[PDB]
């Protein structure tokens, strides 16, 4: 169904692929434990191709977090092919999601889903077509709100996972800046996500304190453009940040 490239030079990176595909297969009780010893000699005995893991295994299986990681080594761009397999992720994930309104299930559902985007924005992020922020994020915030009781989520819940993948407090901020004066519509859950990322920035890097003060700060109960302490610091001082700065 879809044809991707495979090179010899990439081995190594297929076997850790292979590795992954592994793993799931051990666990997978959907699985008979014959057919688990043969695809466990195959996945430690030889390298696949790409197209072979994807078809093969990934799609099969359902392991959609697998089938990004394939995209990636494989230098697969398409953006539609892309977003489609992670819209798979997204409505898997909804499937195992227990709706009770209980605030627990909310959170464990909110935990399990965070996890799993983090772990596979760990090992993705690097890559602009299969970690699209721009086009992730809106997706995020949506689909938790289709999902949960709007009671149940708290601001920070969407942006901290990219945050916590990987992402840079910076890229993070510029990007969801640019969604905020891009669109049209309310954008309060945008802008709850910036109230929460800039208050995160202030206490954790004093490279940043050193700009904006305690009390230019704790203004900002919600963001506006004008509210904006980073673009005021910005309109008198120039827009060096300085380098990147990640959470620890």
């Amino acid at each position: 169904i879809v044809q991707l490239a495979s090179r010899i030079q990439d081995a190594c990176e297929v076997a850790g692929i292979q590795g992954d595909i592994l793993s799931l297969v051990y666990t997978d009780a959907r699985i008979d434990s014959a057919i688990k010893d043969e695809l466990i000699k195959t996945l430690d005995g030889k390298i696949l191709s790409t197209s072979e893991l994807f078809n093969d295994f990934a799609v099969p299986l359902s392991y959609h977090e697998i089938a990004l990681f394939i995209f990636k080594i494989a230098d697969f761009r398409d953006h539609e092919v892309i977003m489609a397999k992670w819209d798979e992720l997204f409505q898997s994930l909804r499937m195992e999601f227990n709706n009770t309104g209980k605030k627990e299930d909310s959170m464990n559902f909110i935990n399990l889903l965070s996890n799993v985007l983090i772990k596979i924005g760990k090992n993705v992020q690097d890559s602009e077509f299969i970690f699209p922020i721009f086009e992730l994020f809106p997706i995020v915030c949506n689909f938790f709100y289709e999902t949960l009781p709007k009671e149940h989520i708290v601001s920070g819940s969407i942006v901290s996972i990219f945050i916590t993948a990987g992402v840079s407090f910076n890229k993070m901020y510029y990007i969801l800046k640019e969604l905020i004066e891009t669109s049209d519509s309310d954008n309060s859950v945008f802008n709850k996500e910036m109230t929460w990322l800039i208050h995160e920035w202030y206490k954790s890097d004093r490279k940043f304190r050193d700009i904006i003060s305690y009390n230019d700060i704790i203004h900002l109960k919600e963001y506006k453009i004008d509210n904006d302490p980073i673009e005021k610091y910005v309109k008198n001082s120039g827009n060096n940040l300085g380098i990147c700065f990640y959470k620890e």
